[PDB]
């Protein structure tokens, strides 16, 4: 992909991990296996650094960033949807972060969660597991049906596929 | 542009469209007549259709796609406004999209219909013709009124001249 | 960075501006001393001009756009926060633009001003300076605190070493 290295600070991506070119990576980055970096999306770690785990996706025009002390810890089986922005916070296992959404600092989401698009989750503010989040100030709502639960995963699952779809069939013209 | 093709699928380009270089198409995308794709927006076509009309601008940080069975279907004189996310959804003839909106699958949008900036057209909504949307989840506050309704498409002729103004003005340096 | 000059109009841009090659500036766009645009920022002077004044920084997936008679005006010590936009604008010196916000035309903001995250200030909206704005549509809340105040400033100055740090320690792998 389109990676840089900052000062002492340099990404460290699994061979799996899919990055399309279009998409920026600066410095402390971390993305495990299998996980997936889209067109567009942009993961500045030039203060704190940006971890990304297993199974989880960032889409399009996504920005992710961090602030002093507060460093952006992605969990596994986790989906960023697109145009979210993610600033120092940190996320659980198994979650879906709406589109155009954004979760700020200080921030602690638990796992199994969906928080809906175009939600705005307050700075420092822990969302218990299994729970739908909505509205700005974004709150939860109610629990996840069993259905939404299956969800939280499959959306991940669906975009490793994809991920390695592009890795072997993609190609500039 | 930043055009790819992914495996069987080839962005179907008309050649007055207008598409910018730092825009990614990928895959199966159909760009009508005096259509244009500028600066950063993302157009995936990896799993169903994304189509595009005539004379219809998807602007700047831009991110449109698609789930499966939901394919992207955009009419003509439509404007995709800056930092709008397009899911799945199917919009009619000569509907502005709002800034930093989303519109998610299902999605029906009829013609002559604005959507306000920042809106969230909820999943399956169907949005009737002469409408005026805002909130989140967004909604339908009252019918657009003649200079509204002028202006459903002057916005979209506006860009296609901006179109052409970058085709055979534009330059790097 | 990634620039580009239309017609007649071509980017001035300080020669202690920081631009992302990532980012994209088009046209008549003005970049004062220590200012920077960040990855996948776009800045479009494609019709009426894109001012942008000291120590003011447009962060990733940001995009700054204008409408006839409305050009775009940063004043200075300005963030422009990740995934925001900025359309036709007026804002003042010592303003924070929220995260996944929107400012649109004929918008006036004071200085010493903050837009909370995903917040949309109305066309023509007039903000008094000192102001907290929130909500969609957005509206004065209560006036800034003494620390949110050194905010305004600090948050400016701590971009303007960053902006310098990529310059500097920047490599691209
Ligand atoms: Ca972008
Ligand atoms: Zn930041
Ligand atoms: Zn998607
Ligand atoms: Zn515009």
């Amino acid at each position: 992909m389109a990676i840089y290295e900052i000062n002492g600070k340099k990404p460290r991506i699994h061979p799996s991990a899919f990055v399309d070119e279009n998409a920026v990576v600066i410095g402390d980055v971390v993305l495990e296996e299998k996980t997936s970096v889209w067109p567009s999306a942009v993961l500045r770690g030039d203060i704190e650094q940006i971890y990304v785990g297993k199974y989880s996706n960032v889409q399009d025009n996504v920005s992710i960033h961090t602030s002093h002390g507060y460093p952006t810890e992605i969990g596994e089986y986790v989906t960023i949807g697109h145009n979210a922005m993610v600033h120092g916070a940190k996320v659980g296992n198994y979650v879906i972060i709406g589109i155009s959404s954004v979760i700020l600092d200080g921030a602690k989401i638990g796992d199994h969660v969906i928080i809906g698009a175009g939600a705005v989750v307050p700075p420092n503010k822990e969302i218990p597991d299994y729970s739908l989040v909505l509205g700005v100030p974004g709150k939860v709502v109610r629990q996840l049906t069993e259905e939404e639960i299956e969800w939280t995963k499959k959306n991940a699952e669906i975009y490793v596929e994809l991920a390695e779809k592009h890795i072997k069939g993609r190609k500039r013209i």
